[PDB]
């Protein structure tokens, strides 16, 4: 999946910009740490919902999220 | 959840503009009507996968559905 490995990219770069560890973001988003590590490196097929979950503990704005995920598949 | 309500308007909104029914956008994906059906309630399923896979039957680019899906956020 194109789209997979793009959302994954970007999940993992606002993760690093906001300064939390997987760890961090798995206890904030009640979803465990092996989860949080597949997404990122593009081996969980994610649902709408734990993409919410994730944009949650991260404190990102899905809107945010959305803008920063049409720039990098512009790239 | 807001963001669920949103991402299944959405995409009811394009396979209607698209001229579908839930069985044409089924038929073209390779899925069944009552999954397009559901998605359509409940977006909570949704993959990441299963999105790009709807795209591309609905012949809308990952970036405009990622557009409208902001557009309906913000509106």
């Amino acid at each position: 999946s194109f789209l997979l490995s793009k959302v994954s990219f970007v999940i993992k770069k606002i993760r690093l910009e906001k300064g939390m560890t997987q760890e961090d973001l798995a206890y904030k988003s009640n979803l465990d740490r092996a989860y949080i590590s597949g997404i990122e490196r593009n081996s969980r097929n994610l649902t709408i919902k734990s993409l919410e979950l994730i944009m949650k503990g991260l404190e990102v704005s899905d809107v945010v999220f959305f803008e920063m995920l049409i720039k990098e598949i512009l790239k």
